[PDB]
């Protein structure tokens, strides 16, 4: 049994694509840490996402001074979950608590033992793997990361718990509506 809605999805982006341009003429690539893999669903199905304020000035800033020269790339992990799960393109300046567009491109388990041999120089040296969010990946290591991730025979991705996470969210919105309603 499969979910309508990542049907849909399916149907109309062509996620992880096998001719992947992953050695960039220019473009910048970034470091989501996500609080929880609820927001990535949301994300994949709505192509939206928000960081901090923090986060999004700075996010603000680099799609904005890249003025359509080359991608921005965000490569997204859960804290704590020991793997990358997709990678995607920010799509529109940051809207204002501040979200903004984002163009889901892969969607795939990434296992963090095959990236943290890669270690960034702007970060004390540490491996891609231990980043914060927002974190600024250099070119050449962003080369090195878009490939590995780019030709990795994933076995999983969150898509494998999609209608969990479609139960998830629905019963999380009655359980709202019903206590504010007990409120007034
Ligand atoms: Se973020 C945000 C900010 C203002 C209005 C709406 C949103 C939104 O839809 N956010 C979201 C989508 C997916 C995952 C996390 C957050």
């Amino acid at each position: 049994e499969s979910h309508p809605v990542l049907e849909k999805l399916k149907a109309a982006h062509s996620y992880n694509p096998k001719e992947f341009e992953w050695n960039l003429k220019s473009g910048r690539v970034f470091i989501i840490k996500s609080y929880s893999e609820d927001d990535i669903h949301r994300s994949i199905k709505y192509s939206i996402w928000c960081s901090t304020e923090h986060g999004n000035k700075r996010l603000d800033s680099a799609f904005r001074c890249m003025s359509s020269k080359g991608p921005v790339y965000l490569l997204f992990s859960v804290n704590g979950s020991g793997h990358f799960c997709g990678v995607a393109e920010m799509k529109s300046p940051v809207d204002y608590k501040g979200k903004f567009d984002v163009q889901w491109i892969f969607v795939k388990d990434v296992p963090n033992n095959q990236l943290r041999h890669i270690r960034l120089e702007n970060n004390d040296n540490k491996p891609v793997t231990n980043s914060r969010d927002t974190q600024e990946v250099p070119l050449e290591k962003a080369k090195q990361v878009l490939k590995i991730i780019s030709s990795y025979k994933h076995t999983t991705s969150i898509f494998d718990d999609f209608a969990h996470y479609e139960k998830r969210q629905a019963v999380v919105e009655v359980v709202r509506k019903e206590r504010q309603s007990r409120n007034k």
